[PDB]
């Protein structure tokens, strides 16, 4: 399966409904996985694409997320019909409508 | 100066176009493409067609500076584009 990973800044609507998609995509059978600069430091210096992410825009630009290791955004999070994209998700099994 | 190069998709749009064109004057290098005129561009970089594989080109815009990205899916604030060229603040 892909994996999401998604680098949160250290800390509005935007996060809450972000919280509320990823458990409709993680209940679908969907592996996503978040780091923040506060409580998981160690992972925006291990992973390669962010440490260079986080010199080129600043921390300022994230968050960023990576899905199997790519870059798939960046600077905002995404709507549950992105997700549901991404990880090609039926939108009637993560509570969405066309 | 850093250079940007921008993926556009084939008010948010209305503003960074305003924004591109005060950086311009300013001395700024901006390149712009977009699937429906310059869609060979996007197989050429090798990171935007890895962005498009991975995300679609729904996830579009892309933002490179100095050929590495620093944001994907919106367009960049005043603000923002300040802190990527380091202008100043003005005073008073």
């Amino acid at each position: 399966m892909k994996t999401l990973m998604v680098f949160d800044p250290a800390m509005d609507q935007a996060l809450v409904d972000f919280s509320t998609d990823v458990q409709w995509l993680k209940q679908s059978g969907v592996q996503i996985e978040r780091f923040n600069l506060a409580q998981q430091p160690m992972s925006f210096v291990q992973n390669e694409k962010v440490k260079a992410f986080i010199e080129a825009s600043g921390a300022e630009g994230l968050p960023l997320l990576l899905l199997d290791g790519e870059t798939v955004m960046a600077g905002r999070y995404p709507k549950r019909a992105e997700l549901a994209r991404w990880f090609g998700i039926p939108l009637d099994k993560v509570g969405l409508a066309p």
